[PDB]
């Protein structure tokens, strides 16, 4: 007799639960302008300061919540001589991040103004209250209305320049812009166990957890160039797993569809496998330990230069080869 789980539905294949995005990386070409803007009118917690990992001349700046907690963190790669971005497809073009109210979108309205940051009237983004923004390099952002919903770890920056009740909260949408997106739906509803929110041949919106914002997905479709990424472009999605145990499970259904895994590499932070689906988006798979708190106290976070474990035998070369960031 058939007694257990037989005949019941379920939505995907998929083994586990996606919580959320993780982070998003960025290249910017100016560190102490980046920092001005993330951490000074952004008021977001620079919560670390360090080098590429895969190359120890560059510059990787983090920015979050209380202690970067998954969710919350924008990561930025300075490369002084890169150039602009020319915008087109197949690119991650745009950083949805949480704000309480719309109260706060009031708050985020003014500052921009002060600040003379580039930004719209008061809008809607996938079916939220939002304010669009970008940075100085064209990197393309918006505020969306959270009322408050939050991932359970995220904390609020006590010495930020911005009230508790209007900060950043974390990231909520994030946008694709593909030439076939058919595909990346694919990826996401099949592989990934996304829930599908809505689906046009325009756009479509996908939930990691169906209901909440921290996992959101916006696909569009753009025909014409590909992006040439420079300044301001988004070079990754990172989106949340548990464990280990779950990150080999998503490294075989990632090469059970063909595509090709990085392997998973340890960033001490956390442990990541990166690929690129049909459309060339690169997406990494990291997980949520242990985190930035793992060599360092959360109250002198990103402070000063942070390195990994294997790279302090040749802290003297890599300092020697960086300007200090100044604050401004
Ligand atoms: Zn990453």
């Amino acid at each position: 007799v058939d007694l257990g789980t037989e005949n019941l539905y379920f939505q995907s294949n998929a083994m586990y639960e996606i919580k959320g995005h993780h982070h998003i990386s960025m290249v910017t070409k100016n560190a102490n302008e980046n920092n001005h803007f993330y951490k000074n009118v952004l008021g977001l917690r620079r919560v670390k300061m360090t080098v590429n990992q895969d190359d120890p001349s560059m510059y990787h700046l983090f920015y979050g919540d209380k202690t970067g907690s998954p969710g919350t963190e924008l990561s930025f790669f300075e490369i002084p001589l890169v150039g602009r971005t020319y915008r087109g497809t197949n690119a991650i073009t745009r950083i949805g991040l949480l704000v309480p109210s719309e109260d706060s979108l009031h708050y985020w309205k003014e500052r921009f103004e002060k600040f003379d940051v580039k930004h719209s009237e008061m809008t809607t983004y996938a079916n939220r209250p939002a304010l669009q923004f970008e940075d100085a390099e064209g990197l393309r952002l918006v505020l969306l209305v959270s009322n408050g919903e939050k991932v359970e770890h995220w904390e609020t920056w006590e010495k930020s320049e911005v009230p508790a009740k209007h900060q950043i909260q974390g990231m909520g949408s994030v946008e694709l812009t593909v030439r076939r997106l058919d595909k990346m739906a694919s990826t996401l509803t099949e592989i990934f166990g996304y829930t599908e929110v809505s689906r046009n041949d325009q756009e479509a919106i996908f939930q990691s957890i169906k209901g909440e914002a921290f996992g959101e997905i916006v696909v569009k479709y753009l025909d014409g160039p590909t992006e040439k990424p420079g300044r301001g472009s988004i070079h990754h999605l990172a989106i949340r797993v548990k464990n280990d145990a779950e990150l080999a499970y998503w490294e075989e259904q990632v090469k059970q569809r063909g595509f090709h895994s990085s392997g998973i590499i340890d960033r001490f932070y956390f442990k990541s496998l990166y690929f690129r689906e049909s459309n060339g988006i690169l997406f990494e798979i990291a997980t949520d330990g242990p985190g930035f708190t793992v060599d360092g106290d959360v109250e002198h976070l990103g402070e000063k230069l942070d390195l990994p474990p294997f790279l302090e035998d040749q802290r003297a070369e890599i300092e020697a080869n960086l300007a200090p960031i100044e604050e401004k």
